[PDB]
RNA sequence: AUACGUCCUGAUAGUUAGUAUCCAUCG
RNA sequence: CGAUGGAUACUAACUAUCAGGACGUAU
């Protein structure tokens, strides 16, 4: 029942020296050793939470992946595991419930932002956290919540060891030139205080996992000039699916084809058209079934129509695909990574990739033999797309060339973090509710929304911007806060002048937390009057 | 005829700010 | 409603270089 991997046991013993990051292609099995390293330190986690024990947290950005990884860890381990997501509405939960939750479970898999929230209000500090692994660590750039969490390491002492981990295949998240990749990798390895390694030998990975991705049958059309009325791209899909049927006459019923899109409306219309064609019972199209996977809760009541509700729908649709009930798939932005099917040999790239990372991630989804990669390109843009593809190939070649070990001898880069020009409130020191400079906006989201209050758009009570000349004539901004009649007086009516508008708002709104803490609205854990709504 | 210097539309490559549009993820 | 990331476009400044337009110096 247990399925090992030869290179990964070597990877584990190499990584169990210091902080180490593994970078490999899709299908490598890098995620699998997460459970092995979790069980390697299971003894520490056994500590009771009477005075604060050791617990392991697994951060996953996407909501459909938390249950999948929870089932994966449950399959090989007997430890109690729960699932956490803001869909349940945990915004109105007091300290005692959280203490009960921590004492009950053993591993709490949860998205990043909820971890931001819990660390923001001091329900528990970074102390006594046994281990912590990111998801898609290549997102840790600029003001990503990953970096916001990592910033809390600066406030605490270095002697503490809340080990951090994060796994990614592509180390970029935007378009770039082959002369800035070294700068990007150096910056990323400096930010998270960890080295990056990659398997030197890629035997099986090149056999069927990564280096033998589906062959790119670049097919063009004339779309730049219901199937026959909309752009002929749908006709190209029909022709390529007829080619698929001609290839797989033996499997004339169905296969595991997956369609990637970038706009939800396109996916919805595409699924509707193919379901209509299949239900018609015509000779050309009679055995096609597709279902939704993407869209997410979006918003409870604010200008949306998808209404994907709870994760139960995603769980059941993925189960019905795994059992073969669902065989065609359309989605936009949740099945790029973390979706695994043991037998898949066809991926249709209906919409073009936008950067390097998307192209690498959405290409290795197929894992079976003779897999098919299909790209929709136009004739006029064919030259530009060909040169862009050559650039991507060169980027991959140089990236695998620089796969040599890169250490971090200069720890000064970690100290070189661009600290904000103003300090935030912190009434109880480093051991108390350390308010972050980036959580002032979260606090101001819901002015007096707690307790009986209007349901109108009180979130944005409007602010006045004032500009004046200065010594360098770059101008300074006077952000002013004028809240309506809903609460007692406020100290930060206007903030300190700032070079930028955003920093002006931050300086004019951060002192609200400091003022409100003294007057008694908040508490020891900065939870306002322990009631629903508001952070 | 060459070289150098001041300002600028054009070009090569990077940074910063504002603005406008679009997309995705999540609370 | 909000925090974000990405993409394009405009203005605008600095940064290392090329060219041309307005002027000056050495040969
Ligand atoms: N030995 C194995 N046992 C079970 N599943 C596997 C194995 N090897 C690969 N897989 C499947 O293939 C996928 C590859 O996962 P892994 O190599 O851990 O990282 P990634 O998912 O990033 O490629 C997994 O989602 C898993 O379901």
């Amino acid at each position: 029942e247990f399925t090992p991997r030869p290179y990964q046991v070597e990877l584990l013993e190499r990584a169990m020296k210091k902080n180490t990051i593994v970078c490999l292609g899709t299908g490598s099995g890098k995620t699998f050793i997460a459970v092995m390293l979790i069980k390697e330190l299971a003894h520490e986690i056994r500590g009771p939470f009477n005075e604060g024990g050791k617990r392991t947290f697994f951060l996953v950005n996407t909501v459909p992946l938390v249950n999948q990884q929870a089932k994966v860890i449950r399959k090989h381990t007997s430890l109690k595991v729960g699932e956490y997501v803001g869909d349940m509405g945990v915004d109105s939960w007091n300290k005692e419930k959280w203490n009960q939750e921590f004492e009950k479970h053993q591993v709490l898999v949860m998205t990043a932002q909820i971890f931001l929230d819990i660390l923001n209000h001091g329900f528990i500090s970074l102390s006594q956290v046994n281990l912590l692994i990111f998801d898609e660590c290549h997102h840790a750039v600029k003001n990503h919540p990953y970096r916001q969490i990592m910033r809390h390491y600066k406030n605490l002492e270095q002697n503490d060891r809340p080990r951090i981990l994060g796994l990614t295949a592509s180390v970029i998240n935007s378009k770039c030139k082959p002369n800035q990749v070294e700068k990007k990798i150096k910056e990323l390895e400096a930010t998270l205080n960890s080295r990056v390694v990659t398997a030197s030998d890629l035997e099986e990975v090149a056999v069927q996992k990564y280096a033998t991705k589906p062959k790119e049958i670049i097919v063009s059309y004339n779309s730049d000039r219901s199937v026959e009325f909309v752009s002929p791209k749908v006709k190209k899909l029909l022709e390529i699916l007829k080619q698929y049927f001609s290839n797989n006459n033996n499997s004339s019923k169905e296969l595991c084809g997956i369609i990637f899109v970038e706009r939800r409306y396109t996916a919805y219309v595409l699924y509707k058209l193919l379901n209509e064609l299949s239900a018609k019972r015509d000779d050309d199209f009679s055995f096609i079934k597709c279902d939704f996977v993407v869209g997410h809760n979006s918003s409870p009541s604010s200008k949306e129509k998808s209404t994907e509700m709870n994760s139960k729908k995603q769980k059941e649709v993925l189960k019905k695909f795994r059992k073969g009930e669902c065989n065609l798939l359309v989605a936009t932005s949740v099945v790029e990574e973390g979706i695994d099917i043991p037998k898949c040999n066809l991926v249709v790239r209906f919409d073009l990739p936008k950067n390097f990372r998307s192209y690498v991630q959405s290409k290795g989804r197929a894992r079976a033999k003779n897999s098919k990669y299909i790209i929709m390109v136009e004739e006029d843009e064919k030259n530009k797309f060909q040169e862009d593809l050559n650039q991507y190939q060169e980027i991959e070649k140089i990236l695998l060339r620089l796969c040599h070990n890169r250490d971090a001898p200069s720890e000064e880069d970690f100290d070189s973090f661009e600290d904000e020009l103003l300090p935030p409130y912190m009434p109880y020191g480093t051991d108390g509710p350390r308010v972050t400079m980036s959580s002032a906006i979260s606090l101001l989201h819901r002015y007096c929304s707690k307790l009986p209050s209007d349901r109108f758009t009180t979130l944005t009570p409007k602010f006045t911007y004032i500009e004046q000349n200065n010594e360098e004539e770059n101008k300074m901004f006077r952000c002013t806060l004028r809240l309506p009649i809903n609460s007692p007086l406020r100290e930060p009516i206007t903030g300190q002048p700032m070079p930028s508008k955003k920093l002006a708002k931050r300086s004019a709104a951060l002192e609200a937390c400091k003022k409100l803490h003294e007057m008694g609205e908040l508490d020891d854990h900065l939870l306002p009057v322990k009631i629903s709504r508001k952070n």
